């Protein structure tokens, strides 16, 4: 076991959908699976394992930030051998291009962490997700009707930004979201060989100021 | 109300406690307060109201890492007008001045990580607690009985560290302890003109090496948790 | 009629082939483009126009170095109205999972350069390409039968590099070899709202040190050179 | 005998007051000690040791700046085994919770430095005085009627700032002035395991404008000249 | 025998002027050189050796950017043995101080590359020219009648800047013009032990937006070219 | 006049001899100043106006480290109207190329502060002389028999060095020496148009541990400070 998880070795399915809330996990366990089993709790933060289509599945929440969500994937990979994770977050929308309640695929997390420089040398890490699984969603969303919206979002250490007359610029540069784990979730993945990607579903425009299931069917379809 | 805290406004006493582990929360409110009363729990991270020795605390979970941290923090400041904020959270030794269970009162939070940079024009951001809830502490501490080692924390966006070799380096510049979150509840409430103070109770030595059980970093830190009681009575 | 290109607008296509060598882009215009025609020539830098099935497709030379790719990209995007920039080149590899003759498409480019600090706020700007562009090379390797290594590259500064003992720790974070160029025309497409890919050929192992006759050279890349053609028409 | 310090070992006692204007350390020789002596000269920058009320203390110049003031300080733990280093400088005042005349005790020390980087990991250090003597200042200003001022100083190679637009963000993050050493001094100690404190009278008002005069900066700051003297009595 | 040079061993003078036009190179060898053979053309790079006025010396492109020009300049000097590199080339005028047309000696090299950082322990390196190279220069000038303006370049590497707003500022600190190579250059002889020097002509205002006629950029800068080669004699 | 140096206006001659050690400033009036007279003692810091061989020149005393030469230089040029600065000093030397008691004529000035990206937008300002002056050192030099050695210099913010496995690396790019303000005292007079130089004579060797002895160590400097009076002539 671990500090942050207490799931026996063996609990977790090496597929695993992860979201920073704990409790859309356990809705997700609930509505979605089968047979669904809490399998960790340390901290309030849920994980479980079920079924989906007769084929076992696992749940995992992150919690909020870089530095949090690089927690839970580390002991995720190394200790519990999941083999693919697929964030399905929340994030707010700075592009034209997207609008509330649309899917974005993250084929890349911009930062302003330090986390990357750290782990990369002092240089720029362009952190990416698994192309087979960016691939493996672009082709589930097509089959379910589900228009994805694709590029780059920007991962904060700041919910409430200090820079937010640069939304502009980011937006310019193809970010068509913040969210605050992506680029986390990507680096330690690959760091340690594994495969991850980042949905993120706009729950907040903060441009023009203005019940995800859809990527939860998304995500449990590419699972299958 | 806030995205991550739904109490209403004036459920929270202006002098409040902080845990990263929403159930040190709960643990405390239990045992601790009369009259506690749940207040807020979005994304499981709880949050109560009560009273020690009739005079009325409030408790809330902060998650873990300095962005989680700032999140609660600036909400419980500028939405929920908290004026004093005492951590009371777990670390890993790195100084062998220190052992397991020793209480740390962390006088300035160094860290690996930007947000400092961001907030301060580049420079070095020296976060620092307010001086008169430590006095308050130590004093507190003498007179309970409790040994108060007082140092540098290093706070780190790294749980599993990449440079586990410079620990030494570390030690020798007066970091007794690293954890994942003072350096960013010092700078939040320097921001917002707040009161603030981290006390962390150590729950690994990483260089003699011992970890404790999940359990037992809810349930070994008694003296820590009366110890931020008394400070705020 | 920009100081780098004397091509007239309208000259080029919407869809460009880019190498870094215009002598290779010269075979290219001669081997593959029917109606090929040079358009510009300004410092030796060569670029063609002509057709591929058909289609209308523009070649450009942009020389060595983020910089160098980085004046002739913006160039071609804001003066003549190129759209879609699909870059081949060659590439040091530094992974295993990779070897000589591999096609990399690079789905991410890290650098040690500057110029993505200077663009994005001082900030790490994620430099990847247009994913219909990634979708379509993958699509039509697949029916070409060519085994496309995907993953990050490296694009660095330095051709010598003084950093050679990190080339483990960049293959470790998925870089898949390593050039000079694709993190600053991923980074300038990105700015100027353009569809950009690259694709390297693997003529160099900078691990084992293994590496292409000349002849081995051309005899691989022609095959990445249809797989742009093909891509693209 | 050190290139900056021609005192023999020995002569200096294990508590010492700095000053980076020696001018102001011999004024508070010939009127505050008993028996005072000239010890080293080196430089022009002269220190003393002599009784107060008995018992023993040293005065020391450190010029002005971090590399002047890491110089010394380096020096006087290193070869002279002073262990308590008190500053008694002058800062400007950035914060309207100041004006003229008063004394700040530092409880941390921001930089626009880069010596704490090259000490520390490219990480952000924390520069913080021994608690110990911060309390010590605090209980001693209060027995003596001192009105003392707490708060963040920023330490700035710069004394004609290139970035007084941000005097109100330093400001705001509870930095109460300027001044130019302690931060080194502060770092210095906790790389060499020392006790160090840093209390600075304002000269300058940078707000409103005020600048006493170089005759005055030595002699309007008795009361935090005895502060310092009787904290370490 | 080098990736980007295929001239034998031997084919260069120790003596060779550096340009990144490989077209302007051919220009000077057929204005300015006797018996002159062009000796390399990787990727149209040309480089030649010849004679100036009975005199041997070598020509060579260098192409855009500094990485561009530290993979010529780093092949020339520990393959084909070059001991003094010339460079000449364009620049953005952003001083008062200078014109159109005007030679410019570049002491020193500012940059927004981070190579130097890679290079020099993340510290700043002063790129700076060989000493005796910039005398004769100044020796050369005034006995040809040319008048020399001296100072500062900023080597950068956009020619389409994101700072325009910072021209003035770089102005006031000593650069003169802005090109993309002199810093890569200078560091690369300097890290080599080879003796370089920088020369630029203004053909741009960056400021007030004047510039030179397309015959002008053909002609003006034979001053130049005639500097540089009666220096090398 | 200003809160560092309390000369009259007009006191100051517009060129001004400099050194850290304001004994050595004195030293320097005394034995080779006609008429010399004091004209300021701010903080023990002297400075002297006096005639060699005819000519008015002033003396000034600058302290350690580039944020205290910073002070006095700035107050120099913009309130004392001093128009060229001629700064001499010791160094150690790092490089096989130079010993002993060898004059060093900086050309450039790398440094590990961060003064100068503070000034320059966080880039890499190129500090550096200006050159007429560093024409006037080399040609009084020739005509007083003076083997001048030239090349860089590093200005650190560290005496004792935190960094000494880099002093080869320096070497190696030509970095002859250490000392700590020539990189701030290139950068003030870049940022105030005024013209300075700095010379030094060598000491001590950081490498082969060498030292000058304290009496041989006063006519080594003798000659550089014959060699700048000489200059300012
Ligand atoms: N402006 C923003 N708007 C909506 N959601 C987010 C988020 C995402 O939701 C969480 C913050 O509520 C956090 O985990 C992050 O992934 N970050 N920034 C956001
Ligand atoms: N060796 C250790 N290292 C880093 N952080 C912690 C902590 C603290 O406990 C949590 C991480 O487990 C988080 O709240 C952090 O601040 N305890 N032990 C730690
Ligand atoms: N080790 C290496 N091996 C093969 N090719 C390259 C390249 C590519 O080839 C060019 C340098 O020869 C340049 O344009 C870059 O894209 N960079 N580094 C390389
Ligand atoms: N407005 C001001 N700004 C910066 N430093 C100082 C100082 C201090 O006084 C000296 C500079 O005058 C130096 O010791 C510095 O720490 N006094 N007033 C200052
Ligand atoms: N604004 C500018 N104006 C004129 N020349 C240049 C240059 C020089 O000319 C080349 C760009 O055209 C480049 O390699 C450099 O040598 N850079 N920026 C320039
Ligand atoms: N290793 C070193 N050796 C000899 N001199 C110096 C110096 C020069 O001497 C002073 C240090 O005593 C300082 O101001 C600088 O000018 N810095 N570092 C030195």
């Amino acid at each position: 076991m671990t500090p942050h998880i207490n799931a026996k070795i063996g609990d977790f399915y090496p597929q695993c959908l992860l979201c920073g809330d704990p409790l859309r996990v356990s809705y997700i366990a609930k509505k979605f699976l089968q047979d669904a089993k809490e399998i960790t709790n340390v901290r309030n933060m849920l994980g479980f394992s079920g079924k989906y289509k007769g084929r076992g599945i696992s749940l995992m929440g992150h919690g909020m930030g870089i530095a949090s969500c690089t927690i839970y994937v580390t002991e995720l990979i190394k200790t519990y051998q999941v083999k693919e994770l697929l964030r399905i977050g929340t994030c707010g929308a700075i592009s034209p291009k997207v609008g509330l309640k649309d899917i974005i695929m993250a084929t890349g997390a911009s930062t302003d962490s330090k986390t990357n420089r750290v782990r990369f040398l002092n240089h720029d890490l362009s952190a990416t997700p698994d192309f087979e699984l960016s691939l493996r969603a672009y082709q589930t969303a097509k089959r379910l009707g589900i228009d994805l919206k694709v590029g780059n979002v920007f991962s904060s250490d700041f919910f409430y930004s200090f820079e937010t007359h640069a939304f502009d610029l980011m937006a310019k540069y193809n970010h068509l979201a913040i969210e605050m784990e992506a680029a986390g979730l990507y680096a330690t993945a690959m760091e340690l060989n594994a495969k991850a990607l980042c949905l993120c579903s706009v729950s907040d425009h903060l441009i023009t100021k203005e019940s995800f299931d859809n990527m939860i069917i998304l995500a449990l379809e590419m699972m299958s």
